[PDB]
């Protein structure tokens, strides 16, 4: 089973200049909660952005080129990335925009944070079809001294 996890600002912006232009500790904690002890698939730019392995997860990087760090696994296709996960209950696809586009059609589940922030972007989450997803969990948080925006954690299942 393949899931996508992402945080989306207004207009589905997910990134700018190979970074995420917000700072929400509670959302990173949610990300860690939902990915720990699961393989995480990411594109090379997202690998470069994160800048180091995500511990406690098998990190699988997509690139057409040979790999450049044996602390993670490198693969050259969607099919190869899936296979490299092995027999696991749930594969987490952790972006970025290009990778989300390719895994969206296979995904059974989306873990989306909706962040109340307007930000310029150069990368978006896919413009997916709302009707085809059932919201099964939704949890809103107001901003606080640690988190400058309000945000909502949503889980969607493919209908
Ligand atoms: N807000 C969020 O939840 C979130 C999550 C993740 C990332 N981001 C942000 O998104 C941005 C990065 O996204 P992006 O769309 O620019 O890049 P990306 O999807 O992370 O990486 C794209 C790259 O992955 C490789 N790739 C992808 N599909 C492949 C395939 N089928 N076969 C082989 N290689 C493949 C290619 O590497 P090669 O060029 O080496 O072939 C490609 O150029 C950053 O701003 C980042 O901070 C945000
Ligand atoms: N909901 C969500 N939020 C994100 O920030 C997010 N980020 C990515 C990709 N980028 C990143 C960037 C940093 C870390 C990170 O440093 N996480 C650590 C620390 C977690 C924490 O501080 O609580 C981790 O161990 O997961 C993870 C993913 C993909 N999906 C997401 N999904
Ligand atoms: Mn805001
Ligand atoms: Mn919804």
């Amino acid at each position: 089973m393949i899931s996508l996890i992402a945080a989306l600002a207004v207009d589905r912006v997910i990134g700018m200049e190979n970074a995420m232009p917000w700072n929400l500790p509670a959302d990173l904690a949610w990300f860690k909660r939902n990915t720990l002890n699961k393989p995480v698939i990411m594109g090379r730019h997202t690998w470069e952005s994160i800048g180091r392995p995500l511990p406690g997860r098998k990190n699988i990087i997509l690139s057409s080129q040979p790999g450049t760090d044996d602390r993670v696994t490198w693969v050259k296709s969607v099919d190869e990335a899936i296979a490299a996960c092995g027999d696991v209950p749930e594969i987490m696809v952790i972006g970025g925009g290009r990778v989300y586009e390719q895994f969206l059609p296979k995904a059974q589940k989306l873990y989306l944070t909706h962040i109340d922030a307007e930000v310029e972007g150069d990368t978006h989450f896919p413009d997916y079809e709302p009707d085809d997803w059932e919201s099964v969990f939704s949890e809103f948080h107001d901003a606080d001294a640690q988190n400058s925006h309000s945000y909502c954690f949503e889980i969607l299942e493919r209908r």
